[PDB]
């Protein structure tokens, strides 16, 4: 069963309904495709989110790969759609991918934009505007966009429009998540641990399988979506790797949790621990703002219909009179699922792929890639597709084996 059910080809004629033309919230109309319920995919380059970043050239470090013509023509913008399409398909038949995927639609943002009390409000952020064939916009609530990198093709995040007093990504509420994402890149790593996490060793002879980086953002997304991100300012000082302390990088808990394995257990039980009350306090004050709610605000949805979203996202309780709350055993039970369930080394397990076996490496390379031919990859085996010298041995992602695939662009070995 799909999670695409439409294998859209970007010319494609607009519909106004699942190709459309949108603006997010001056910018001109961009061509966009909503590939499921509450996620759209738009197949350029970010110029949009960041006022900052409205343009594609060099300020460059190590790590960043800079082309200010990448996906700029039609035809690489149908192969982006395409190939992000495949990566969803490969995520979403995966266990785990079903599971993220689910809770990313199940997790609209919260209705907290009303400053009245007894009104429940959509936050005008967490939709786009979408031009509807009388050439007049609509405003559509989504969860989730994926778009084209801005000027660092490679600088891979999920980022968001903020509230001007609320903390939307940390305070249970969520917001629409913007993923910057491209499939046809991916990094160069190392099989050997000791070469991988030292900066001066190691051209990149395995490649990272896109579908792990996807999720990895996708993961950000599912935190950020329930406002449960860890705020980046927490950070571990990193002193378990001598390069990583010449230069005082820092990671954030974010990062290390999002990858999981044993990369999370930086994260101390105390550390643990705070967090999870700090988010059942977020929930709680939930449940009280829409205990407040007595009016809807908006004649799309009927205030029933919007608590029991919020009732089904948060796993709230609900009492006969219609009174939530937060029962702790759910919240940690979902909590769990968000930061602990849904995490990258988890999906490397599911992919059955080669991946780095922590955050805390250095990137060896980028290489252009093309998963779009099934003769390239798979939604079922990746690069390391069955029934052929690609199958065994990670041979796929081999790329000195399968050097068909891979193009290497950059070294990022030596330049630390």
């Amino acid at each position: 069963m799909q999670f695409v059910n439409k294998q859209f080809n970007y010319k494609d004629p607009v519909n106004g309904v699942d190709i459309a033309y949108i603006k997010i919230p001056q910018m001109q109309p961009v061509k966009a495709f909503k590939i499921h319920n509450k996620i759209w995919v738009i197949p350029e380059r970010d110029t949009f989110t960041n006022p900052e970043e409205g343009d594609l050239n060099p300020p460059q470090v190590p790590v960043s790969y800079y082309d200010s013509t990448y996906l700029s023509t039609d035809n690489e913008k149908d192969n982006y759609l395409k190939g992000v399409t495949k990566l969803f398909e490969r995520i979403y038949s995966t266990d785990l991918g079903r599971m993220l995927l689910t809770s990313i639609v199940r997790g609209i943002p919260f209705w907290g934009g009303s400053t009245i009390d007894t009104e429940l409000k959509v936050i005008d952020t967490n939709c786009i505007n979408v031009i509807q064939p009388d050439g007049s916009y609509r405003s559509e609530e989504l969860n989730l966009v994926i778009i084209g990198p801005s000027a660092d093709i490679i600088q891979f995040e999920c980022k968001s429009f903020g509230h001007e007093v609320l903390n939307l990504t940390r305070n249970g509420y969520g917001s629409t998540q913007y993923i910057r994402f491209s499939p046809d890149f991916t990094f160069g790593f190392e099989e050997s641990l000791e070469v991988d996490t030292n900066p001066l060793l190691g051209a990149g002879k395995f490649a990272t399988d896109p579908a792990v980086t996807l999720a990895h953002e996708l993961i950000h997304a599912g935190h950020r979506l329930y406002g449960i991100a860890i705020n980046p300012n927490r950070v571990f000082k990193v002193n378990t790797n001598a390069y990583y302390e010449m230069s005082g990088l820092e990671v954030s808990f974010e990062e290390l949790r999002t990858f999981g394995g044993h990369d999370a257990k930086f994260i101390d039980s105390l550390q643990e621990n705070e967090f999870r009350l700090y988010y059942y306090n977020k929930f709680k004050d939930i449940a009280s703002t829409l205990n407040k709610a007595k009016s809807i605000v908006g004649t799309t949805a009927s205030l029933q219909y919007m608590k029991n979203v919020f009732k089904e996202k948060y796993l709230l309780s609900e009492d006969t009179s219609g009174k939530f709350s937060v029962d702790k055993l759910k919240f940690d039970k979902l909590y769990k699922m968000l930061t602990e369930i849904y995490t990258e080394d988890n999906f490397v397990k599911f992919f059955k792929v080669l991946n780095r076996k922590t955050y805390l490496n250095f990137d060896k390379a980028v290489f252009k890639i093309n998963i779009v031919p099934k003769v390239n990859y798979t939604i079922y085996d990746g690069f390391n597709l069955r029934n052929t010298n690609l199958a065994a041995n990670f041979n796929g992602q081999n790329t000195e084996i399968n050097n068909m695939n891979f193009t290497k662009l950059k070294n990022f070995t030596g330049l630390f």
